[PDB]
């Protein structure tokens, strides 16, 4: 609410990074992460102080509260204490002097991984139409599961690190130039207050994505984690399905009580679907660890052909 200087920034010299070393661009994620512009940092290694390098940052809107402030930071000092991993969006920097708060973190230039799989569906016959006017080609069986995958690696790491993400999806999955899935908001403030089971975002309904005990009973862990991964699956194999087509929130929570899942996509090994239903077990302590996880999607993606 107040003015930037009305406030105490935490100056940290190891993330600090002056102002006038990055070139602002146009905005990313059509707010999605919130306000998040593309921009060109000089200098960001001190090693190479002449080299240029993308990244994405990330700021306060124009009707920010206190708490919007608290939250940002929040979200940037515990990316410091989680540290770095291959598979997740990491903090590379911060402007918290001389203006507004800017964190800056990797930049992912192809989206995220439901638009991903989405421009890149074949005009074929098991999957729905490509949406997208700038169609790419298409990805191989390997491809699909190595998202898997990379995926679970970044959980499997966020999870050693005693991070409970809550909404792991497709959406919150980035992929970089190189193709590389970055899991995207792990680091976010839990909401103190009670939750809205109808709200919008895209017009995504994220309790789709949440396991029956964070749904009813608001527990989230590790293995509720592990559900919203299986959901995760199922959009990958589908590539950027909408999960549990046709079926309203009401009806969502009398199915997942009565033990309902969703059915193996058309193209989906059954291996792969047991995948899924094992992440959707009933019970929480019954559902697969990450670690497990990767090693299984390890020994899969070996085996699963690129022809
Ligand atoms: C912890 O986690 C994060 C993640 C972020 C987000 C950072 C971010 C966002 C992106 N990237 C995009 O948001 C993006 C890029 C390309 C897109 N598209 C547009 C589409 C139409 N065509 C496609 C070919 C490409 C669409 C979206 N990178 N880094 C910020 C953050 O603050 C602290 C923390």
């Amino acid at each position: 609410m107040a003015g930037v200087s009305e406030y105490e920034l935490p100056e940290d010299p190891r993330w600090e990074l002056p102002r006038d070393r990055l070139v602002l661009g146009k905005p990313l994620g059509e707010g999605a992460f919130g306000q998040v512009v593309l921009a060109e940092a000089i200098g960001l290694d001190k090693d190479k102080p002449n080299r240029v390098t993308k990244v994405a940052v990330k700021m306060l809107k124009s009707d920010a509260t206190e708490k919007d402030l608290s939250d940002l930071i929040s979200e940037m000092e515990m990316m410091k204490m989680i540290g770095k991993h291959k598979n997740i969006i990491n903090l590379l920097g911060a402007c918290t002097q001389d203006g507004p708060l800017y964190v800056i973190v990797e930049y992912a230039s192809k989206g995220n991984l439901r638009e991903y799989l989405q421009a890149r569906r074949p005009p074929g016959l098991e999957y729905s139409y490509n949406p997208s006017h700038n169609p790419e080609e298409q990805l191989s069986s390997k491809d699909l599961v190595s998202c898997a995958y990379q995926v679970a690696r970044g959980m499997e790491y966020l999870a050693s690190k005693k991070c409970i993400h809550r909404d792991l999806a497709a959406r919150n999955v980035l992929v970089t130039e190189d193709n590389v899935m970055k899991i995207a908001d792990f680091g976010l403030a839990r909401d103190i207050h009670h939750i809205d089971y109808y709200k919008k975002t895209n017009g995504r309904l994220p309790v789709k994505w949440m396991a029956p005990e964070a749904l009813f009973d608001r527990i989230y862990t590790h293995q509720s984690d592990v559900w919203s991964f299986g959901v995760l699956l199922w959009e990958i194999f589908t590539l950027g399905g909408s999960p549990y087509p046709g079926v309203p929130v009401e009806e969502l929570f009398k199915l997942l009580k009565e033990g309902h899942r969703m059915d193996k996509p058309s193209n989906c090994t059954n291996e792969l679907y047991m995948m899924m239903r094992d992440c959707w077990h009933a019970v929480p302590s019954q559902r697969p660890t990450f670690k497990q996880l990767v090693e299984d999607l390890d020994r899969i993606v070996a085996l699963t052909s690129n022809q």
